RNA sequence: GGUGAAAUUCUUGGAUUUAUUGAAGACUAACUACUGCGAAAGCAUUUGCCAAGGACGUUUUCAUUAAUCAAGAACGAAAGUU
């Protein structure tokens, strides 16, 4: 079972670049689940999804596949967040691209680990990603180091 | 910044704005109007100098010296050329 967010809470912060995959389409908007935190949905709205003029929303959205985004306003209360979209820097989705691939290296492992020892991924990530994100702000340096320096 | 909306561009070597100032070059807002001057282009900050000009007033002076003009000439917006 995928779950137990990347990063030491479930929320998100305000200004952060993020990466979704799209679930569904509304005439207001678009309310999607988060990928680089765990499951938290939230909006991305037609006036700020696409770059140029909105002509198509299939074309760009493409349901079910990955896209850069950024949060701009977050509910702390029980889970709900404003997303934007065309405001991603041609810089921007670079960044977001390693982070994203790096995260997903250190997800698939331990989500390996949880499916051949059938225990939840929360405890499992509460006992050994933690404390290498904690120390050394990601565990996939760590990976290296055990590589190297056990 | 900018735009219908964006992007290019400048920014924690701290831009955008904030106060004093300093430099440069342009230009003369509002007053500015069915208003003025000039042959036409054109002419709009102040002051001085330079000469010029229309209009009016004139019981001033000369007495046809005038009108339009091929040839010839003077100015001639903007743009452009040394
Ligand atoms: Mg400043
Ligand atoms: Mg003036
Ligand atoms: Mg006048
Ligand atoms: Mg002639
Ligand atoms: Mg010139």
């Amino acid at each position: 079972t995928s779950h137990c967010r990347f990063y030491e809470n479930k929320y998100p912060e305000i200004d952060d670049i993020v990466m979704v995959n799209v679930q569904q389409i509304a005439e207001m908007g678009a309310y999607v689940k988060l990928l680089e935190y765990d499951n938290i949905e939230g909006m991305i709205l037609l006036s700020e999804l696409s770059r140029r003029r909105i002509r198509s929303i299939q074309k760009l959205i493409r349901v079910g596949k990955n896209d850069v985004a950024v949060v701009l306003r977050v509910d702390k209360e029980k889970g709900y967040i404003d997303l934007s979209k065309r405001r991603v820097s041609s810089e921007d989705i670079i960044k977001c691209e390693e982070k994203y691939q790096k995260s997903k290296t250190v997800h698939s492992i331990l989500r390996y680990c949880a499916e051949k020892f059938q225990i939840p991924l929360e405890e499992l990530y509460k006992t050994i990603a933690w404390p290498l994100s904690r120390k050394f702000g990601h565990a996939y340096e760590a990976f290296k180091l055990s590589i190297i320096d056990e």
